């Protein structure tokens, strides 16, 4: 799925 890390850079 998708996952914004530590409030960062998004990888969805």
């Amino acid at each position: 799925y998708c996952k914004e890390f530590x409030a960062t850079f998004k990888s969805c």
